[PDB]
Parts: C-alpha cells; structure tokens; sequence
C-alpha cells in the first residue's frame, strides 16, 4: 500500500508491457505472422501476400534489430495517419472509439494538474471547489466531443456511398390478417400510407434452422478435413463424443473421415428439406419486413413517424446495414422481447454476483505475487474472466433480441458498465468477500443500511492502482501482441486449410470490440472521476492507460482490426451518458464524503452539482443526441437530390430488393 | 379529532352544501340569472333569451317550490345526457375531465371496501397485502381509462371537421439569414424539404404592442361608458389615480367622460402608428411561422420528424387551434424560454413557501370555527387563496412561454400538483408552522435529516378529513352557485352595457378550468392513495367529493361552462402520470411505515411495488401515450382520403392561409 510497493508493482507491469512489446516486435517481423498482424491491409487490398509479397525473411535470422525502435517504432507510426484518412481506412466507428481515449486524456490531464496543485500540496472546502471544477471541465469536454462526433457523423452520413439501409426501414409487429399474407399486408400498408415514395419490401423469414444447417454442413465438411487430407485413404478417425463435441479419440464414433462424410451428406439432405419448408410455406414469414423507399427522405419520414394508432404495431425503425443485421433475432416475436429483457435483467443480477468474487480473488492473487516478487500469470487469469464476461453479456443481449450487431455490442457494453459499477461500489467488497460480507449483506442486524454500506463503500484507491497497472497497462500491451488470432490461424493454415489459393483466410481479427474495450475505458473514467476530488493518486495511472491504449488501439485499428459494421458513431450517446453517470456517482460520493467531514455548510453546493450535471446532460441530449438517432430530413433530401443529379438514371429497386434477404 | 367532532363538522359542511344548492335553485329559477346559469345553451343557439324567451316569471313570485326536488332535480338531469351527446355538446376535453371524477370513484370505491374489510375489522403484513391490491387496482383502472380516452381521442380526431391545425405546424427557431426574410426562409425550406405537400405559411409577427393598444382602446371606450351614458352632458367624472387605476373619484384626472375621450382617441392614434410599424417593418417578424400543408399526412410527417442537423432549429410541432394559440408568447425567443422556465422554477419554490403558511392558517381557522359551533367564512377564505394560486401559477406559465392556452393550463396544473404535494408532505407542517419548524428546517441540529423529516412527514388524517369536507364538498357546491359570473354580468348589463341588441354578453362563464379543477382531483387522489393502506377513514369523504364533483361539473359542463379550446383529451397523459406519482408516493411512505413497524421481512415486497408501478407506467407511456402526442400517419391518410372523396374540389389554401394571422 506504500508508494514503495506501488512503484515496485508499477515497475513489474511496465516491464511486462515492454516484454509484450518486445515479443510483438519479433513476431511482427516474422513474415509468416504478418497475415495476422497487418490484416486490415490485406482486407483493403493494399498489401499482397503476408510479407508484402510473401515468403521472405525478417524472421529469426535477424531476430529483432538490437535497439529501442525495434519495439517502439510502431508507436509514432500509429500516430501518423491523419484522422480523416483513418475514417476512410477503417471507419468512423473506430475513429470515434479512439476519440474516447483522447477524451480521457483531455479530461483527466487538466484535472490531474488541478488535483496535484490543491490536494497533495495544500491538504474540506477545497474538495467541493475541486469537484466543481472537475465536473465543469468534464462536462465542457463532453459537450465539445459530442459536437465534434455529431458533426463527423453527419459529414460521414452525407459522404457515405449508397448503402441499402439509407432507403430502408424495419417494420416490426405487422398485425396478422386472416386473408392477407405479411407480404401483402406490408405492401398495401405502405402503398396507401406512404404512396409517393414506397419502392419495394422484403419480408423477414425464419430461416434460422436453415442457417444453422448450412453452418453445420460447413463445420462438418471442415471438421476432420484436416484428417481427411492428412494422408487420405483411412486416417485418424477421431471420436468427439456427442455431448460437447471437441474431444477426439474418446467416444466410439469412427465411421468415415471429414467428420463422417455420411453425416455431412445427411446435413445436406436436411438442408434441402428445410429449404423447401422455409421458402414456400408462409409460416416461416415473420410479422416483420424491410420496407425500402425511393428516397432516403421517405425512409427518414417512415422511421421517425408513427404509422398506426397502436404504437406497438407497424413499428418502423431505420434498418441496419444488411451486414449489421443479426438475422437470428429477427425471428423472435415482439411480445417475447419484453419478457426476454426482464429475464436477462434478473439473470444479470445473478451474473454480477458471479464474477465479482473471482475478480476479487484474482486481484488478491496479483497483490500477493507482486509482494513476493507471476504478474504475467495474474494478468492472464484476470484477462481470462474478462474474456468470458463479454461473451456471457453478448449472449444475454442476443437472448434479449436485438436485431443488429451494433446494438448487441452496445447493450453488452451497457451491461458491462453496470457490472463494473457494482464491482467497484455496492457489491465490491460486500459481494466480493468470500462468505462473510456476502451473507452478512443479506443477513445481518435489523436495518443497518448506511452502516454496512455507507462505511467506505467505494473500495480503496491502492487496490485500484494495481488494477490500472495490470489491466490497463499490461492488458493493452497484450492486445498489441495479438496472441489468440495468431495461434488460431497457425492451427488452421497448417491444419484444416485445403484452400485452392486464398479461401482459407482466418487472418480476420474481428473488430475493436465495443462490448469489451469501451467498458474498460468507462471503468477508468469512473475510477478517475470518483477518486479525483478525494485522492489524486489514481489519475497518473489512469492517464498512462489512456495514452497507451490510444496508441495500441490506433495501431490495431490501422493495421489489424477490421470493422464488421458501420454505425457512424451511433454509440456516442451511450459513451457520453456513461461518463455523465460517473460524474453523478462522483458527486454523490462527495456529498457523502463532505457529509461526514463537515457541517452541511458545503451541502447546498454539493447538491447543486448533480442537478447542474443532469441539466447539462439534458441539454446535450436535446442538442447533439438527435443527430445519432434520427436522420434530419434536410440532410436526407440533400443527399437524394445530389445523387439524383450525379446519376439521373438509377434503378434503386434492383439495389434495394434483394439487399435484405437472409444470407442463406 | 374524535368521530363526534368529525361528524359535527361533516354535518355543518353537508348543510352548507345543501344551503348552496337551495340558493342555486332559487337563483336558477330567476329569469334574469338564466343568462349566467344556462350559458352553454345560448352559446349553442339552443336557448333564446335568458328565460327561454326572456322576461318571464319564476322569480321571487313563487320562490322555490317547497319540496326536495326544488334544489335536487338538477342532479339526475345532469346525469341524463349521454356521454357521446356531451362530446358533441361540450367537447371531448370536458367529457374526459369528467371521466377523472369517475376514475376516482372506480378506484377508491373498491379499495375503500377492501380497506374497510381488512383495516378496521382485523387490525403489519396486511398493510403490504392491501398496498399491493390497491396499486394493482389503481393501475388496472388507469390502464383501462388510458385505453378508453385514447380511443375516444382517436375517434374524435377522425370525426373532427376540417380545422386549420390539422394541416399546420408551428416551425420555431427559424435561423436568421442576412439575405432572406423569415418568410422567404420558411417558404424555401419547406419547398425543398417538404416539396410534395407544402401549401402555404404564416410568419409570426410581434403584434403584441398592437394587441395591447387595441385592447386598451376597448377598455378605455367602455371604462366610463357607463358614466358617459348615465345622463350624457357632464356626468360623474371619476378619477382612477394612475398607479392601479380602479379607484374612482380619488385622483385629479377629470377631463371628459368615456375615460377621457381624448385619451381614447390618443390610443386610436397610437394604434394606427403601431399598425404601420408592425405590418410593414420586417423587424416585427419573429423567427417562427405556421407552415400549412396540403394534407394532414404531410403535417403529421413534419411535426414528428427532425428537419435539420441542429435539433434546436426549425423546430416543427403540431400547431394549436388558432383559438388555442396564446399569441403573446409566440413573440418570445427560444433561448429565452429555457431561462424563463428556470427563473419560474425557482420562483415557484418561493411560491410554495408563500402559500403553505396561509393555507395552514385557514385550515386552523376552520377547525376552530367548527369546534366552537363561520364555516361558510372558512370556505370563502380558503377558496380565496385557492383562486389566487391558480392565477399566479398561470402567469408563471405565461412567463415560461407556452404558446397555447391548453399547454398553459396543463403546466399550471402540474405546478399546482407540486404545490399540493409539498403542502401535504415535505413542507406541510415544516413550512406550515409559523416560525418554529420553518426556520428549524433551515437551522437546527447538524444533519438531523430523517429525524426532523421522517417523523410523521405526511401530516395527519383528521386534518385532511376536514379539508375534503370543506374544499371538496362545500367547495364544489359553491361552484354550482356560480356567484362570481352572476355578479359580473349583473354589474355589466345594468352598468357598462350600451349594446344595440346582444353584443354586451358577459354571460360567458369560461371553462372547467383544468388548471384548477384537475389539481383538486389529484390532491384527493393523493390523499386517498397514500392513506389507503394506513387509515381507511379518508376514503369515504374522498368518495363523496368525487361523486358530488362529478354531478356538479357535469351540470356545469352541460349548462354553463363553454370550452375555449379543444385539445381532444391531450392532457390525459398528465393526469395519468400524476396518479402514478400518487401511487409511488404511497408505496414509498408504506416502505417507511413498514420499515418502522417491522423487520425488513416485508421490505422485499415493499420495494417491488414501486418498480412494478414504474414498469406499468412505462408500458402505458409506450402503448397509449403516443396517441396523445403524435397523429398516426394511417389516421391522417384515412381522413385525407375520405375528405378528398367527399369534397373532391377543396381550396385548402384559402382556408389555411389567413387562419394563423394574429387576431389584430
């Protein structure tokens, strides 16, 4: 807890980060790892075969040129590409995700200086003065960024090339009719209610079974394809027991290779069968459709207007890019959605109970290891549950029924924020204590509310210091190493490869992961804002995370990560709101801090702060937020007119008709 | 406080109510008071001169036929006209305002039975069971009424004859341009962004000065018109000192009659001058306009769609009926609106501080008078501040800047609800105690929050019993007597009359007064809901108010009150939300009641109740609320098509062009 031990652990984590960077240098120099280190370039067609031509040198022959730039030159190079160039290279989503790291530096750097000029030197009424200044600064910066991101979104939307989503809406809950099919209902509705500019529509079908069958066929054909092409004839017929699959040489199912070619053909037979009962059956057709319009202005009108007296019927909303559409959830009834959200909300309480305890355990482990000196082990274990949590939260969001990957990632990020709020405040040590405080919370003395809770609710600064150093420093350095995609591609290009040329491409490294990366930024915003008026110690470590993560993620956005969708920064209102929450939480905790070190003499100002913050939030939600949720009709009309002038003869019908069919 | 004294005061108030009814009978029989007792009939052209022909008998010649139906027959007759007939007679607004009284009977009658079968007989865990049942019932009834009122609103909107507001929107904050006038800006914007169905527009001018001058001229011409036509030549030249006017024969200003005919002519000269500098000046033109569209569908689109990237510019909203438009507030800048609301919010805190104390004083007075036995005096004094409060709250709303009388009345009703919440809970005895607890609240022992507050916050049931009996029983009976409009017309038809035939008509009795009547209903909903699980005594008295007020107001809606606007029940979301607030407040207070008579064994269910209520509220705000705020596009299109079929050749331009010019 003393600065000596803090510096010792900091040194360990700094060394671990540098170690990761050193291995990164080596592995990025290897020509055979280039595929999974410069993925975006191959995806953009700007790089050829792995080693910019492929099959060259630069591997262990020269190791890593003994110097300092061998493992540090990627840093200034990441911070070299212009931001506008990154908008066209990676996308606006990734560029504004990077802006959150810069926002953190733009907020916590000035306030660190302020806190290191007031707290540590002249250590209360200064607490309230600082809190005020901190909130004002955070809010000013939040407003400035809301503005810039809003303008960037609108500029991006205007310049964007014709995408099918700009003309389409997703009508949901189309009321069932005994005489008309969903298709006929939709056509007739939008031909009488939106006559001037209705073009075509695409009814949503439940091709979920078919999709799964087709995916199973691909898996089955490539399961033991490695084994099938190991030496042909009769190879190792592994037996993945039918209960978890995987395994291998453990059950009793040998049959043929290629995961029992008979079963692969049976999947294909089922595919054909299902195809018939999914295309020509009319029961597959869900009460939903993708209505396309002749103009973007018409689609805007439809999306932001109520269609019928029942506001829970004919629910029209902007359609997502056909690649963002999460098709499995489009086959879920609207009535079910409500209950599914509730079920997952209460399952999330259980989930918070679940991970808090192992997180605390791993934090204790890290502490012990540091005191004794593995730190790398601590990292990988905490990293381990922090790669399960995003996945669980994502499956919970898929259950809830969001029909777009963007919204699923955004929901999972919101859930993760609650987990991080709970794990650092109410339920941080209460629900973190093995036995003891957990059951004491639910079973103690009568009442005893602000006694068991009020007393030191937000944990301790020292423990959080170690968290930043482990997860925010060494963690982001591990991200640059990109170990997992490397291993995956290694055990695919030499295993189940069987490509004619370049079809087996497991170099795709996914995206930034808004559902994981953003919650991290927000937990550090939380820690930073809450502790700022109390202890100025957390701010330095938080600032290093922001800077390090900015550069590591910039590198990854430019070199590796490829966007799976383009929301044009539609997630910014969520980011903004989460920083506003941190602000409010900080002020509430300062009301408690200066409610005990005090005489209600500071209370009038301590209660004005939250109101000011909420008022600012509402101003920002009325000025900048509408740009992210609704497409202005003037903007839509401008784009329409310009496009109809550049191309005076376009067949929008052809482009929009089959743009929203289930991929299968 | 004992039932003996309670019954004594009840008897007094019942007698006072009957006395009011007896005088009402007499005065309604008088042929010369018929004008201000059956006003709606003359306004509808269904009644001729005052006494259905005028100048007849029925006055003191026969007094009031000695019986019981002499003063009680108006009751079943009020409850005779069908509800649909009242929708076309008075309006939907008045019919759903009556439905709030019926909603109160539909909620508090079943729950009174429940509380009188559980509390008084078998008197806690029953408290929570009752609370649950009460909330479930209230919520069920609230949902049922939300549905009926929503359907009635939609049926009314569909049947409604062509009104100019159905095709128009109020665009506010039209950005200023150096080269274009507001008119040109508006025309060009809506000709490029809403090309298909833009018809005409009417820019808002600041004719506030002109309006005031014209109104002053009318006042000046009728001020001493009574005196001018008393005997002509040279009559009593009264001198209303120029500081408050009124007075009379007190200052030194004699000049001529007709309030100094020279000054009347000077007002007319100023009128002409201002007319020139308000019509042809272009600085009077405010940054706002009334854009009319060829279809109601287009106006719906415009109203419920965002127009430009700046969501605080080109703010298009459904226009109000030209008679509902409060023209003075249309000349107030949008930036000012925000600050004006804040200023009035803090002035409202001061106002709550203001009236609580006199209200408490008058309640004490009533108590003392009752104990000694005037009760009539108590009534008229409480009635007195309860006729100033609505006025103050209305002027505060006008300052805030609402451009429609409907919204002004709705805002004043919301403000009045906060006043009534504060005056019955936090600041009821705290801010009601002369000196003592007022200054103790702001200056007592350190902290001491749930000690000074928690201890018996919601006043006492006995005091509230007297309130219902005085304001809710005798108060509504005084309403039927209609004393004020009577006196006014009496001192106008014999004073400043000077009509050629029927131009001096001061029989108009205004409307129901949503800004006053509704807050009363809501305060009794509050009292009823909060005390229901605690003491079942309040419910009987509350029920009598609801029934009495239903019949008195039904009578007044059919016979006297005339609607000044038609919102088609647009205020119902507000009413609903205020009953939901009462529910939540009741549950919060039951959490405190069963948090002290307890063992947190009831707390899990006591905290589930508010969440259930908020969840229900959100369901109702997503299912029924959208009908009151947005016009469904299908409904708009249906009306449009039907109208274009009935009248295939209509000039909507003519009807819509000058429908939104300032009355002057």
């Amino acid at each position: 807890a003393t600065l000596k031990d803090i510096g010792v652990s900091a040194g360990i984590n700094i060394l671990t980060a540098f170690i990761f960077f050193i291995i990164f240098a080596f592995l990025r120099l290897q020509p055979f790892n280039d595929r999974v280190y410069f993925s975006k370039w191959y995806l953009r067609g700007l790089r050829s075969s792995p080693a910019s031509g492929g099959g060259f040198a630069g591997r262990f022959v020269n190791l890593e040129l003994r110097s300092y730039l061998k493992f540090l030159h990627w840093m200034p190079e990441a911070l070299k590409m212009p931001e506008r160039e990154l908008i066209d290279h990676a996308g606006l989503d990734s560029v504004v995700y990077l802006r959150i790291y810069w926002l953190g530096l733009k907020i916590f750097a000035p306030i660190a200086m302020l806190a290191w000029a007031v707290l540590v030197p002249v250590n209360f009424w200064a607490h309230i003065i600082m809190a005020y200044a901190f909130t004002i600064w955070t809010c000013y910066m939040l407003m400035k960024e809301y503005e810039t991101v809003a303008n960037m979104r609108l500029q991006f939307l205007a310049s964007e090339g014709r995408r099918p989503d700009q003309f389409t809406v997703l009508v949901r809950n189309v009321p069932p009719d005994p005489d008309e099919t969903v298709s006929e209902l939709v056509e007739h509705f939008f031909l009488v209610n939106h006559p001037d500019n209705y073009l075509t529509h695409q009814v949503v079908c439940n091709a979920n079974k078919l999709a799964d069958l087709v995916s199973k066929k691909t898996k089955l054909q490539n399961w033991l394809d490695y084994y099938q092409l190991k030496y042909t004839r009769n190879n190792s017929q592994i037996r993945p027991i039918t209960k978890l699959g995987c395994l291998g040489l453990c059950g009793q199912k040998v049959d043929a290779i290629e995961h029992y070619i008979a079963e692969v053909d049976k999947t294909s037979k089922e595919i054909a069968e299902e195809r018939e009962n999914v295309v020509n059956d009319q029961k597959s057709v869900m009460p939903a459709s993708f209505v396309s319009f002749k103009t973007r202005w018409a689609a805007a009108v439809c999306a932001q207007t109520t269609q019928t007296r029942n506001p829970t019927e004919w629910l029209t909303e902007w359609a997502a890019e056909p690649r963002d559409i999460y098709w499995p959830n489009l086959a879920i009834p609207y009535v079910s959605l409500t209950v599914r959200r509730l079920v997952m909300n209460v399952a999330f309480f259980f989930l918070t109970f679940f991970f808090i305890i192992p997180i605390a355990f791993v934090q204790s482990l890290a502490t012990i290891e540091g005191i004794e000196k593995q730190g790398l082990l601590a990292g990988i274990a905490l990293k381990l549950f922090l790669i399960f949590l995003p996945a669980i939260l994502m499956t919970m969001s898929k259950f809830e029924g969001f029909t777009s990957v963007s919204f699923l990632e955004r929901r999972s990020a919101s859930r993760y924020y609650i987990f991080n709020l709970v794990n650092v405040f109410l339920g941080s040590v209460i629900a973190g204590a093995a036995f003891e405080q957990l059951n004491s919370f639910l079973n103690q003395s009568p009442n005893q509310i602000p006694k068991t809770i009020g007393m030191a609710i937000p944990m301790k600064a020292t423990a959080f210091i170690t968290y930043i150093m482990v997860d925010g420093w060494a963690g982001v350095a591990g991200e640059i190493l990109m170990l997992k995609p490397l291993i995956i591609y290694h055990l695919k290009n030499a295993f189940l490869v069987k490509t004619e040329k370049d079809r087996e491409e497991a170099m795709n490294p996914g995206s930034i992961g808004f559902n994981t990366g953003e919650p991290q930024i927000q937990l550090y915003f939380l820690l930073g804002l809450v502790y700022a008026p109390v202890t100025p110690m957390l701010l330095p470590f938080i600032l290093v995370f922001f800077a390090l993560a900015y550069v590591v993620y910039r590198h990854q956005i430019i070199n590796v990560y490829n966007q799976e969708y383009e929301s044009a920064a539609a997630f910014w209102p969520d980011v903004h709101g989460r920083v506003i929450t941190a602000l409010i939480i900080s002020q509430l905790l300062l009301m408690g801090l200066l409610g005990t070190k005090h005489a209600a003499s500071a209370a009038p100002f301590l209660i004005a702060l939250p109101v000011i913050t909420i008022g600012f939030h509402r101003f920002c939600k009325g000025r900048f937020e509408p740009a992210f949720v609704r497409y202005p009709l003037q903007e839509a009309m401008m784009k329409d007119t310009l496009e109809r002038a550049r191309e005076p003869n376009l067949n929008l019908k052809g482009y929009l008709q089959d743009a929203y069919i289930h991929p299968v």
